[PDB]
Order: C-alpha cells, then structure tokens, then sequence
C-alpha cells in the first residue's frame, strides 16, 4: 500500500489539501472537491490503495488507456475520478535537469520494484494518459525505507536525475510491481516543469 508522496500523488496532494483535524475531508482544489465529488471521501481516506491484485506487472494491452491513475479501475474503491484529464490538479514544480529527492509511501511495505515514467514533450494533462504518451525512465529495485510501515510520513526513498530540455505540464506515473505477490500500485503525479 502506497502512492508516490514527492511528486505527490492525485490522491495523495488530495487528501493533504482536504485534511481537517476532525477527519472531515474539505478540498479548496477544484480538481480535488470534483473527485472527491465524484468517487467519494473513501479513495481519499484510502489514498495509498491504488492497486489491483492481479497486475503481475502488466500494463499497456492489460491497463486500458486512460485509467492508469485508478489501476484500471480494478481496485477495491472508486479512484475512476483521479483520471480525470483536468489542468487544474494540484502539481509539484520541477526544474528541468535537476536531479530530486522521490518519496513514495511504504503504509504497506512490499519487496519489488518502482517502473517510473514521464509524459511525453508535448502531452498535456487535457489529453487522455495512454501508455503510449509516457516514457519509462527509471526503475527502482528495492529501495531503502525512512520510518516505519504503516506510520504517518513514512516512505521508500530513492533519487530521480529529471531529464533536461522540458517545460510545462507533464504526469509522473509509477507503477510498483511487487516481486512476491500479483498486487501492484499505480500512481499519478501532476508536475510542472518551470523550475530554474
Ligand atoms: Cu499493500
């Protein structure tokens, strides 16, 4: 159980822009009060099980187009919403050629490995995400963990060297393809890449 924390998640900057200290969930994000509108409090309570237990590590041919934000809306909640191809998502600004720090939540921790993909030059988060519109640029075995599974903050940690030559919007999309198990996450990261 986990999506990406940094670049944070769609269901992850969500939840944090949403948190109450009463557990109420109240979005001021457009995109997020529509998800939350849409697929409900629950996916945002559950913003780390964006999985489908019988991936195996597949994905384009097995996760259709246009649904890998929601694990191809085979989990066991609605995530249908956090595909939706908006602009407005809250996203993380990025420099071009810099190389940052990646969180991505261990709330359950698993052996395996992080498939890391990039939107291409000239996509934009109007446009539907299909396999063919991202690049795998990296993949992580087994990362090191900071804090305690299942512990508030606590996540795999790993360095990401982000291509230069970009600009605009762009989506980090990630799937963590467990080596012991069927199960995989899938995570969506809006970013923007006006850094420097
Ligand atoms: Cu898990």
């Amino acid at each position: 159980h986990g999506v990406a924390m940094m670049p944070g998640s769609r269901t992850y900057l969500c939840q944090l822009d949403a948190k109450t200290g009463t557990g109420a969930l109240d979005p001021t994000n457009p995109a997020c009060q529509a998800a939350l509108d849409q697929s409900g409090a629950t996916a945002l309570y559950n913003w780390f099980a964006v999985l489908d237990s019988n991936a195996g590590g597949r994905g384009a041919g097995y996760v259709p187009d246009g649904t890998l934000c929601s694990a191809g809306d085979r989990s066991p909640y609605d995530f249908s919403a956090y595909n939706a191809a908006r602009s407005d998502w809250p996203r993380t600004h990025l420099t071009s050629g810099a190389t940052i720090p990646v969180e991505y939540s261990n709330w359950a921790a698993h052996p395996g490995d992080f498939r890391v993909y990039l939107t291409k030059p000239g996509w934009s988060p109007t446009s539907e995400l299909g396999w063919d519109d991202l690049e795998l640029i990296q993949t992580v075995t087994n990362p090191p963990q900071q804090g305690s599974p299942g512990t508030d903050g606590g996540h795999y940690y790993w360095d990401l060297a982000l291509p230069s030559g970009r600009s605009g919007d762009a989506l980090i999309f990630m799937q963590w393809v467990r080596s012991d198990s069927q199960e995989n996450f899938f995570s969506c990261s809006d970013v923007v890449f006006d850094g420097g």
